[PDB]
């Protein structure tokens, strides 16, 4: 049910993963700077000129696809949570915390931007719960705590 309390409020996110995505990103790297640094590609770019910066949107979609693609699976997802945990804990190298900071960061946009309500903010959190639960568990099996 959490799944699809989301995803009723999920068309205004695919609608325009673009723009969404460089809010999204710009938000995190806004109020977690820590965060910017994790992403060699943007760390040490101005944060008022990350608005405006392209390349940072068009991350900012492939993060929201994935995650609706996700979605749409309702927890039934191993290929694909296995093979995130893979690239994020050996390829990108993120701290398992920094999930949770931009699911913080996800639930304000869709409740700004998306028509989330407050039960519709719960289920978000849950859903994000499972899969940074999921991850974890997978960084664990990858030697990663
Ligand atoms: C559930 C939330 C997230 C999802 C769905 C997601 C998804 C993705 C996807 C699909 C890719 C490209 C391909 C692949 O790895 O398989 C990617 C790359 C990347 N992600 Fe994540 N991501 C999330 C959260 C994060 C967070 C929290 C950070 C750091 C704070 C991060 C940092 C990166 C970096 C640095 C790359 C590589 C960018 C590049 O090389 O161009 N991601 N992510």
């Amino acid at each position: 049910a959490d799944f699809d309390a989301v995803l009723k409020c999920w068309g205004p996110v695919e609608a325009d993963y673009t723009t969404i995505g460089g809010l999204v990103l710009t938000r995190l790297f806004k109020e977690h700077p820590e965060t910017q640094k994790l992403f060699p590609k943007f760390a040490g770019i101005a944060q008022a000129d990350i608005a405006g910066n392209a390349a940072v949107s068009a991350h900012g979609a492939t993060v929201l696809k994935k995650l609706g693609e996700l979605l749409k699976a309702k927890g039934s997802h191993a290929a694909i949570l296995k093979p995130l945990a893979n690239s994020h804990a050996t390829k990108h190298k993120i701290p398992i915390n920094n999930f949770k900071l931009i699911s913080e960061v996800l639930v304000k946009v869709m409740q700004e931007k998306a028509g989330l309500d407050a039960g519709g903010q719960t289920a978000l959190r849950n859903v994000m719960g499972i899969i940074i639960a999921d991850l974890e568990a997978n960084y664990k099996e990858l030697g990663f705590s």
